[PDB]
């Protein structure tokens, strides 16, 4: 069998003791309260921080709400990190990731901004790609409603927000912001289609992500496969910025993170790839229910900073 951390173990027979509907089972507002429900009992509480504030900005559909968080009340010039949940792009919201969000600019020692991007099926595809773009771009800006300035952002998110960092990534590759993108940190994301890897086939039931929700999540969303915003392992690599790929050894979607990192190392882009072993997709928010997962967590924040320099 595969490894599996002792404690990773005890989460996933609980989930097994659950059991219950699934998401395509359940109502859209059920789907998306079950989200709330896990990552609220699974993770590790808020950390307390100077600023907390909700913001705004405008978008293509319409306004975008963000969620801002700063270890300092005030701060000089620096990167900004620009954070997309996961969720398939159909589930979670500025609250399923807050905690993350707070620990993040705890052990960063950088402002954070959550984005509250528009969700499936009600948005499809791409509406989650224009907002995390719009509100990244607003971001890099500077504006005076944010109160810190941008030399730089940093793209990070877990998921379809990891898809979501690499398409941003891309996007301002090709029409830079009035900042660069300093570094990108895709978390378990989806970069190439999962559908016939064989991390989906060795993971599809029993691993927290299943490859049920896959689907789920794919029907509602309905990115294009020859779309490179749908699946940016399509897209151009040769200018990729710095980049952090992690992953999950237990992941359905495991294979489609080594994908994107051998892609980087191919076009000869910087790339650090963790590989976290014995856990599963959605680590960084299980972080009080599997406590080994805040040290996964900790590895990438420390692969973040010497990678900042
Ligand atoms: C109850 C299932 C939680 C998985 C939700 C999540 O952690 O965010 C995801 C985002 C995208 C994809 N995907 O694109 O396959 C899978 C998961």
């Amino acid at each position: 069998t595969p490894f599996i951390r002792p404690d990773m173990k005890a989460f996933l027979e609980a989930i097994a003791a659950m059991a219950g509907p699934t998401l395509a089972e359940m109502t859209l507002e059920e789907a998306r309260a079950s989200y709330v429900a896990l990552h609220g009992m699974a993770d590790r509480p808020a950390r307390e921080l100077a600023v907390i504030r909700n913001l705004s900005c405008p978008g293509p559909a319409g306004d975008i709400p963000l969620r801002l968080y700063d270890a300092r009340e005030s701060r000089e010039a620096g990167p900004v990190i620009t954070f997309y949940h996961g969720g398939g792009f159909v589930i979670g919201d500025l609250d399923t990731h807050h905690n993350l969000c707070t620990e993040i600019a705890a052990l960063m020692d950088l402002p954070v901004v959550a984005v509250d991007y528009r969700l499936a099926p009600e948005h499809p595809f791409p509406a989650a790609i224009e907002d995390c773009e719009a509100a990244t771009r607003w971001v890099a800006s500077s504006p005076s409603e944010l109160g810190r300035t941008a030399s730089g952002v940093i793209p990070i998110g877990d998921s379809a927000g990891g898809n979501a960092t690499i398409v941003v990534s891309q996007l301002l590759g090709a029409k830079p912001a009035d900042v660069p993108v300093v570094l990108q940190v895709p978390i378990f994301p989806l970069a190439s289609d999962a559908v016939g890897s064989a991390s989906l086939e060795a993971f599809a039931e029993g691993f927290v992500l299943t490859k049920a929700s896959i689907e789920f999540f794919d029907t509602a969303y309905k990115a294009d496969r020859a779309d490179p915003r749908g699946f940016p392992i399509l897209g151009d690599h040769t200018a990729a910025p710095p980049t952090i790929v992690a992953t999950a050894s237990l992941d359905p979607i495991r294979d489609s993170g080594r994908d994107y990192a051998k892609a980087l190392v191919e076009a000869g882009r910087d790339v650090v790839y963790l590989e976290m072993e014995g856990v599963t997709h959605g680590f960084t928010n299980i972080r009080a229910a599997v406590p080994s997962t805040q040290g996964d967590l900790e590895r990438i924040i420390a692969a973040m900073k010497m990678m900042l320099g």
